């Protein structure tokens, strides 16, 4: 057990191992209770997150367990990883607080982009390499957007802030909805991992143009912008929409054909236009997969099929389990004390 020390940072007690020095808050509350520190063991600048109210409800205790399980699994260059997890508690009986540690990441895709074709090739390659890994473990991100992509001075990228979202959060003229696949925005059907590829298309279009692709003022305005570009649905997709009311609403709209993407993305690399056509497909069954997109000619400069790794299998059977607060808290304690740090 390391030696812990205490200090108060912006109205908050922090009790952390001596290896972590120079704790200074970051985000102005945007990231939660998150400090920058220097890690004397590894020499890395790190981010330390102190969870708020981790066991306050069944919902909150399960969410804490879910976050720790996902962060302990993800071991990939293009995905957030866990450098450490700790508690000052010496037993289950006195366990209350959880702290998570990762690489300090001060800039997101907006900070760098709010870009040449080469920059777009490399940034989208890295998102797709990370997603091939995530999808191979049957994990769905569900919230890819520029603020959830960390980028450094060498244009190296990591995916963070996995979907673990409020009705009010998704209402009106908001970036929280602009990157969402239509089938999840309007609850058309059971969604799967293809929702993430729609988001990658939206991000790639905005890196090429400098403009949000579907900046809707509300859910309905946003669906009109999407159908103007990709076309109204055919009979085959309408059959897959499980809500009769959602089906009836779509059939009230005047039919529109798919637009010519070379006349929308004027001057772009033809290979970029072709890849956008394969991502931004309304029927999720017909979208290009991450593994297929890595092999597209647009990424010929970067693609190496011997350096695009898959994940170990990920058991999420807990998601269907009904437990008490103290059962979720005990499972979380076991995962803190069993953590093994990376080499
Ligand atoms: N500067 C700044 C921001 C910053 O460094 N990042 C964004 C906030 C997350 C918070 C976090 C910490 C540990 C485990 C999961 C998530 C990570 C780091
Ligand atoms: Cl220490
Ligand atoms: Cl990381
Ligand atoms: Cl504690
Ligand atoms: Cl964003
Ligand atoms: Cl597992």
């Amino acid at each position: 057990r390391p030696t812990f020390y205490r200090q108060e940072l912006n109205k908050t007690i922090w009790e952390v191992p001596e290896r972590y020095q120079n704790l200074s808050p970051v985000g102005s509350g945007a990231y939660g209770s998150v400090c920058a520190a220097f890690d004397t063991k590894t020499g890395h600048r790190v981010a330390v997150k102190k969870l708020s109210r981790p066991f306050q409800s069944i919902i909150h205790a399960k969410r804490t367990y879910r976050e720790l399980r996902l962060l302990k699994h993800m071991k990939h260059e293009n995905v957030i990883g866990l450098l450490d997890v700790f508690t000052p508690a010496r037993s289950l009986e006195e366990f209350n607080d959880v702290y998570l540690v990762t690489h300090l990441m001060g800039a997101d895709l907006n900070n760098i982009v709010k870009l040449t074709d080469d920059h777009v090739q490399f940034l989208i390659y890295q998102i797709l390499r990370g997603l091939k890994y995530i999808h191979s473990a049957d994990i769905i991100h569900r919230d890819l957007k520029p603020s959830n992509l960390a980028v450094n001075e060498d244009c190296e990228l990591k995916i963070l802030d996995f979907g673990l979202h409020t009705d009010d959060e998704m209402t009106g003229y908001v970036a929280t909805r602009w990157y969402r696949a239509p089938e999840i925005m309007l609850n058309w059907m059971h969604y799967n991992q293809t929702v993430d590829i729609w988001s990658v298309g939206c991000i790639m279009a905005e890196l090429l143009t400098g403009r949000t692709l579907f900046p809707g003022t509300d859910h309905i305005d946003q669906l009109k912008l999407i159908l103007r570009l990709v076309g109204t649905p055919g009979a085959e997709l309408l059959k897959k929409i499980s809500s009769e009311s959602a089906r009836n609403y779509i059939q009230s709209l005047a039919q529109m054909p798919k637009m010519n993407f070379a006349n929308v993305f004027i001057g772009a690399n033809p290979l970029a236009v072709d890849l956008l056509e394969k991502m931004l497909v309304l029927d999720s069954d017909k979208r290009i997969t991450a593994a297929q997109a890595l092999a597209h000619a647009y990424f010929a400069q970067y693609h190496d099929p011997d350096d695009e790794p898959v994940a170990d299998p990920y058991d999420q059977s807990f998601e269907s389990r009904d437990l008490l607060i103290d059962e979720w808290k005990s499972l979380t304690y076991d995962e803190v004390i069993s953590f093994v740090p990376p080499p």
